[PDB]
């Protein structure tokens, strides 16, 4: 029983689901273990949709940091006087500020669309709600939460004309994810500003994580990372975003983040993971696809890919965070201590500890 | 039983009250219902005084944002080396940082003073204490907490002498709201820096909501707003203030705030409010003077004025908030959704939906 | 039973102890009383070590602000690619960012090293672990929490080798504080960059409190203070620091902090304290060496030095705090009230109250 490990088979909850897609909502990081109390303002959401589909317009009382894992998406935020569409390619991340009206389009003809978004609620710490303008057989419109009179007066129309057209009390769709026509998706898809190299530092438009050189790259893995220091949208939430690939056989060298609580959601592959906290204590767990693991601050952990692996991470409390590795060449903390202290720290000689710490010639990603 | 509705008749608790006025303190937002757990650090205080009165020198462990609803006050914040007097007119807001000693004078001869302040306690979340320098039949001077021994040394005098002059253990006032002499009102008034139009963006002196033009305004209402973008003192608290007037029979069209939790205080008039949440849920309540009603972020709501109405709204989590109306013409977000999305959203055409939304030729406030 | 008084003989808890020093942790501020709930995030640690000792390398899931009470010291912070050593003298203070590995050496040949540090946990509010890199009879290195397989792969080595050198499953030391060879403390002493006059506004380097002129100084007491305004480290924490010596028989005139919660620890000598909260509630207390007294924000309090006293204060939420005195000539709020409001606020004339306030002709510290 690993309180920091959430098995996707019994730790998500499906909000809506039909033949065109499903939306799933992770449970609450502190109802799992109160050790996770400082994540109580966060939730993980997973969205998947078949090709040629639309998530009907809606808003929620929560900041959204959405990241596109695979597929292509049209993200359209509607304002009161304005509108903004965006063409999302894999790797792209975008913030939906709380209570924006927005719909998602999957224009691809044969590929799905998988989005994980980080959700920070406004009203209730950890708990949020989805407001759907649309009138579906699944959900009532929140327009229906008003009275006949208040609707009549507000639309300057009698109630049948506003019922035959807005609410529909057989005429209305089956779900909050429905199919589209190609003539629609053709018309929709032409005005959507897409991600670029010059967006790595924009307060509006979506940025791509991988579009820059990783920070860690070798023949066994690559470590893409954007931090609050480079991107204003992330400075506002104080979160780093990282996508790292781990080739099968290889592993990520045991390390700890200095001050950041990391939320990693496995995207592809399998992996084992070892975490140490306090007399020491090992937190191992066997992660497959769509699972989630969370690493407390300054908690050293190893990620061991037992198949071809890519995960996404969320770094909570990400300002000025430092990754300290414990083995390998570059960015070792144990190889920076004064020699006479290394003598004193472990039962060994300065030369004898200097022997063991220099052996491993490679840094970050080694082979197993 | 509306969790978001707080009724004056049974939601307030009187901190002090005599013939000359009374300070009432609204119940904690979170004690009412855990739904409001985010406002736990906020309290609403009502202050009311009779003419030619003064509230004796005190300080709280609590930041104040005080809004003079009716009357005219002469607010004097004292510091350890300075003294500041501010002539406040109805509509004036100012901010009393916490631990600032101050007093409050009603100089008028026939009118009452009706102030409401939003309070942000420092020490214990949602709970502060008032600390009166003065020694009155209703409360000791907090200099009495100390021992006689310490008092003699600190002031360099025998205790009989300091107890005759500061504490008075019949020569003392009845309460903390005392009556005034005209000659003294004559003296205390003449130095008061008055709120201006150059002050709308000043870090000290107060600032008048109504001074600039309304954000919205037709023949059925006026919406006055002021935001952290325009005002330093408000950007600090990250709050917007708004005062809005609805004519008898008119209503504020259905709309929602994006991320701002709005504490509205009904100041004059009578309304019916309708809040919607989630399957939808109507939260209707019928409101009268001094009533309080909290609208969570991203919750749609309509204000129906059943008699000429004016309320005050505190906006919590204000920075970059957006008001999205569901009906009318200007700032309707239903009317910004792409046409092909209106086909698929509501049960009916996009010429049928384009027909309905165009009916109401007005915006913001309309007539019932 | 005063909820703001943490007696040293039953409010502390030893983390580790041996012949070479010990490390206690002050109990949770809120556990004691729910009144101290806004201190839920802060902890106090006490560090005392013998001459020519070391604290083996380690880190914590906590920010640290460590203050040097007495002794000299070498503090070494090791990064993934850098190492930095600081020479700490009495009255020096440094921030150790969360999860920064570090060790601490006492280079002096007879003097102890008393250090005290305020801690801000990053994972559990008010709760953090130490992670010791070293292998010792008292603790396991947090490398033991990885499997053999994983350990072997990472280092590139048989387990029989990484155990013989790093872990040791007799050859290992007894505690986390060990004694040192004089040539060893010699070699650790010669790169340490020391605190200066150049370092009171340096984001990296330690700063001396007593390095600048006190804010208050007279033949009975000195008052040193560094504020968020003048230091970059105390501004990201939003905290002030103060050392204040009070000669025996003197005292620190009644006063209160406008918005700072103050944690004070007594460094030497004895004081009586009186604190007033609210009808007025005195909270009196006879403090000795090592006790902690908390003053919530805006509560007036006095410190009464029964023996050549000096103490340390951590100011929580210090940005723009004002100190406000009630006796003595300078910084006297009670002297800044208008005359005619002095008439109304106490039983006594303006001539009468003016007379009694002018009597004490000194400021800040006076002879009792």
């Amino acid at each position: 029983n690993n309180p920091f490990y959430l098995r996707s088979s019994n730790s998500f909850q499906t909000l809506f689901e039909n033949q065109n897609g499903r939306i799933r909502l992770l449970q609450r990081f502190n109802k799992r273990s109160p050790q996770l109390e400082n994540l109580r303002d966060y939730r993980i959401v997973q969205f998947q949709s078949k090709p040629n589909t639309i998530l009907l317009p809606h808003h929620a009382d929560a900041d959204f940091l959405l990241f596109v894992l695979s597929g292509r998406a049209i993200l359209t935020l509607v304002n009161n006087d304005d509108r903004d569409s965006y063409n999302l390619h894999p790797g792209d991340a975008q913030r939906i500020p709380a209570g924006t009206t927005y719909y998602l389009v999957n224009p691809h003809d044969h590929q799905n669309l998988k989005i994980i978004k980080l959700a920070i609620p406004v009203n209730k710490p950890g708990r949020y709600d989805d407001f759907f303008l649309s009138s579906t057989q699944a959900q009532q419109s929140y327009l229906q939460g008003f009275s006949h009179n208040i609707l009549e007066t507000s639309f300057h129309s009698e109630f049948e004309e506003i019922n035959r057209v807005l609410l529909g009390e057989q005429r209305q769709q089956e779900g909050v994810i429905v199919e589209l026509s190609k003539e629609q998706i053709r018309q929709l898809s032409r005005r959507a500003k897409s991600s670029s190299r010059k967006t790595i530092s924009s307060e509006d438009e979506p940025f791509n994580l991988r579009s820059r050189n990783p920070i860690y790259s070798n023949n066994f893995g690559k470590f893409f990372e954007i931090t609050p220091e480079k991107n204003p949208q992330l400075r506002d939430l104080d979160i780093f975003l990282s996508s790292v690939d781990i080739n099968e056989g290889a592993l990520l060298l045991p390390h700890f983040n200095s001050k950041a609580i990391v939320i990693l959601v496995i995207n592809e592959g399998d992996a084992n993971i070892e975490l140490v906290g306090i007399e020491v204590q090992r937190y191992r767990a066997e992660l497959s696809e769509d699972d989630v693991f969370v690493i407390p601050a300054a908690y050293p952990f190893v990620v061991n890919a037992t198949s071809n692996l890519n995960f996404l991470a969320f770094g909570i409390n990400a300002e000025n965070n430092q990754r300290n590795f414990l083995a390998g060449e570059k960015d070792n903390v144990v190889r920076q201590i004064e020699r006479q202290v290394q003598e004193l720290a472990f039962p060994g000689s300065a030369q004898d500890v200097e022997r063991l710490l220099k052996k491993q010639r490679e840094s970050y990603f080694v082979d197993a």
